[PDB]
């Protein structure tokens, strides 16, 4: 019988990087309930509010983060049940 069990493991990397620049992550989420990659249950993602930070999960799985503040900024993002964030640490 069908059943809905989305799980979602996302392997961010909690970090510093340089100001303006991308980082490609891993998320694979499929649901017994329909087998298909993160992008359906459309993961909602979340930036520090420090000059300008945005983070988009691709269709396939892996993640791009773009960044572009200086000081200290936390990405976290949850879709359906498991969830995780990454850490983006901007310095001179």
């Amino acid at each position: 019988m069908p059943a809905a069990l989305v799980s979602i493991s996302v392997s961010p990397t909690n970090s510093t990087v340089a100001k303006g620049l991308q980082e490609n992550f891993k998320a694979t989420g499929i649901f017994t309930d329909n087998s298909n990659s993160d992008i359906t249950d459309q993961v909602t993602w979340d930036s520090s509010n420090t000059d300008i930070l945005s983070i988009s999960n691709a269709s396939d799985s892996h993640g791009l983060a773009s960044t572009l503040n200086q000081g200290n900024v936390k990405v976290t993002a949850s879709i359906g049940g498991i969830q995780g964030s990454t850490d983006f640490k901007v310095t001179q």
